[PDB]
This record gives C-alpha cells, sequence and structure tokens, in this order.
C-alpha cells in the first residue's frame, strides 16, 4: 500500500504546517502538525476542558462505531518549546492520504496548554520519530508509520515541504518526479529516538565551505533552524544591522535586508537555503526589526534541521532495519 496527503502552511511566515487525517467512522478529519521529533498522535476532542479549546475541530470518539477505550491508558507529553498537552486512549481506524491503520492510539487531549489553544488551525500532532518516545502508560503505543510499515511497498515515507506553498507527505514509495539530481543517503543514531544524523558542514552566500560534523536531528515539528553558537554567528554576521537581541530571544535583523543563502552538507552533497526562508518577518505588528529563522541551540541541547532547513529538500525517512536519511535537492 501507499498514501499521499498535502501539507499546508498554517500562515503566511509557514509558522508550522497541517494535513489533513482521517479519524473513525464515519470520517472525522482533524488537520494535525506532521512531527518528526515526537512519537504521540494526539487531538482536540470532546474531552478538552472547553475553555481550552478555541476554533479548533474535535474528535468525539462517542461518534465512531470503530472507537473504544485503551482501559486504563493515560498519556502526558512536554515538549521543548514549553507547550504541553494530556489525557486519555481510543484505538480508532487512522487514514492519511488513503493509507488506512485500524487500531491506531489516538490519544485524546483533556488538557492542553494555551499554545495550543492559541493556534486554531491545528488540531493536533502526529508523531512520526521512533516509537520507544511515545508517552502512553502503562503500556506505550506505536506511531501510524510503525503500525503501517509492514504493509508499505517500500518502508519509508518523504517530507516535501513547501516555501510559502503547499507541499506533500508521501508514506511507501519515493517520487521520483519531485527531486532533482539524485538522492544522498545519510546515517541515523536513533539512540535518542529521534531522526538523528551528522552534517558535514556549511556555507553562507557565496563563501567557501566549511568541512565540520554537525550533530542534529531532522524535525518537520520544529520552525526554524538552530545550530551550533559559532555556526549563526558566522551567518547573521554578513548581515549589516543583525543582532542577538536578550529582549526578543534571538538574532533580529533589519526588516530591510536581502539576506544570504545558507548551506548544509550531506556527505559530499549540498543543501541550499535561499535567504528568503530566512525571514520571519516582523518581530511585533508594524515593526521594521525582523526575526531571523537560523537561531543558536545553545538554549536547547540539540541541533534541530526544522522547517527552514527541511523545506530546501526533498527528504526520505527510510525506515529499512537499519533506519537512514536522504536528502535531495528540488
Ligand atoms: C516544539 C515542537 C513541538 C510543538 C509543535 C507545535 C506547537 C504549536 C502548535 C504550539 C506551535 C507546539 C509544540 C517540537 N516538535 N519536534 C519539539 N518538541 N519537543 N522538542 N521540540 C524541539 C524544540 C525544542 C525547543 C524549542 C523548539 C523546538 O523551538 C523553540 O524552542
Amino acid at each position: 500500500s501507499t498514501g499521499s496527503a498535502t501539507t499546508t502552511p498554517i500562515d503566511s511566515l509557514d509558522d508550522a504546517y497541517i494535513t489533513p487525517v482521517q479519524i473513525g467512522t464515519p470520517a472525522q478529519t482533524l488537520n494535525l502538525d506532521f512531527d518528526t521529533g515526537s512519537s504521540d498522535l494526539w487531538v482536540f476532542s470532546s474531552e478538552t476542558t472547553a475553555s481550552e479549546v478555541d476554533g479548533q475541530t474535535i474528535y468525539t470518539p462517542s461518534k465512531s462505531t470503530t472507537a473504544k477505550l485503551l482501559s486504563g491508558a493515560t498519556w502526558s507529553i512536554s515538549y521543548g518549546d514549553g507547550s504541553s498537552s494530556s489525557g486519555d486512549v481510543y484505538t480508532d481506524t487512522v487514514s492519511v492520504g488513503g493509507l488506512t491503520v485500524t487500531g491506531q492510539a489516538v490519544e485524546s487531549a483533556k488538557k492542553v496548554s494555551s499554545s495550543f489553544t492559541e493556534d486554531s488551525t491545528i488540531d493536533g500532532l502526529l508523531g512520526l520519530a521512533f516509537s520507544t518516545l511515545n508517552t502512553v502508560s502503562p503500556t506505550q503505543q506505536k506511531t501510524f508509520f510503525d503500525n503501517a510499515k509492514a504493509s508499505l511497498d517500500s518502508p519509508v515515507f518523504t517530507a516535501d515541504l513547501g516555501y510559502h506553498a503547499p507541499g506533500t507527505y508521501n508514506f511507501g514509495f519515493i517520487d521520483t518526479t519531485a527531486y532533482t539530481g539524485s538522492i544522498t543517503y545519510t546515517a541515523v543514531s536513533t539512540k535518542q529516538g529521534f531522526w538523528e544524523w551528522t552534517s558535514t558542514g556549511y556555507a553562507v552566500g557565496s563563501g567557501t565551505f566549511k568541512s565540520t560534523s554537525i550533530d542534529g536531528i531532522a524535525d518537520t515539528g520544529t520552525t526554524l533552524l538552530y545550530l551550533p553558537a559559532t555556526v549563526v554567528s558566522a551567518y547573521w554576521a554578513q548581515v549589516s544591522g543583525a543582532k542577538s537581541s536578550s529582549s526578543v530571544g534571538g538574532y533580529v535583523f533589519p526588516c530591510s535586508a536581502t539576506l544570504p543563502s545558507f548551506t548544509f552538507g550531506v556527505g559530499s552533497a549540498r543543501i541550499v537555503i535561499p535567504g528568503d526562508y530566512i525571514d520571519f518577518g516582523p518581530i511585533s505588528t508594524g515593526s521594521s526589526s525582523c526575526f531571523g529563522g537560523i537561531q543558536s541551540s545553545a538554549g536547547i541541547g540539540i541541533n534541530i534541521f526544522g522547517d527552514v532547513a527541511l523545506k530546501a529538500a526533498f527528504v526520505v525517512f527510510n525506515g529499512a532495519t537499519t533506519p537512514t536519511l536522504g536528502f535531495a535537492s528540488k
């Protein structure tokens, strides 16, 4: 089997991406944030505290003839940005782009943090990291990809995110019309539960490439590119008037600037992020100071190849016996 679904930016800045997901019988369609850095599929629901719902579409398990309470099971997740959610668990039929899993764990939120309430466009998350990170207790549950894998034509999924435009998540096949050149594959460590790999270096604009190993994670659920402070300083030094602002929380730059590109290495191959992908707009409405899309990882503890990086590439998440990652230009 295979599946194919379109993923769409939630706003004009690509602050996150949503993908439609069918849950239950008859289908209830919710727009979820596919997150290759976490491993829980959770949704706003008829059980979510009423004051914490502000415009989201909810899953109502009592209206699904295939929903079953997973007795005794609970979940609770604390995301690294400070967001959180928790609740109870059902199993139900879940379909993405025509690919169906029966008996998928659907984690129903009873509580969500204010950041989730405030994003009316995001109805929950669909985790695509390794199932070792799943938070359900006392019986840990599998991700949508792990449940589907054995049925797929090939044990893979791909991310093709757009810049200020829609893109695609595919399951079970590699669309050879969706990229240029060849796909370069690179080793993955699953020891922390992430799609963790090592970039071979970077360049700023038309500058020379610096060979250096940068260990980090391929994370569709993170908006920006988080890299070591040395690398980030070298980038922003090329932008007149850019500075690190402790009050704003990162590097800012004049909205009048034209930004240089940023290149990262994948083996001997190179992925180029155009400068415009690094502009996240005014820090507050009407300001002429703009927020940068490349930021230091120093406060987080791991480097993160988030959407700013991934949207410049066609990315293969290869779930073979030994997992690997592939990157192509597009
Ligand atoms: C933050 C997301 C998880 C999430 C997604 C969306 C949202 C909103 C809908 C409310 C917009 C909140 C949360 C990330 N996913 N892998 C993640 N989950 N756990 N760690 N990370 C990576 C990290 C960690 C720390 C950081 C960061 C990133 O950005 C800024 O500080």
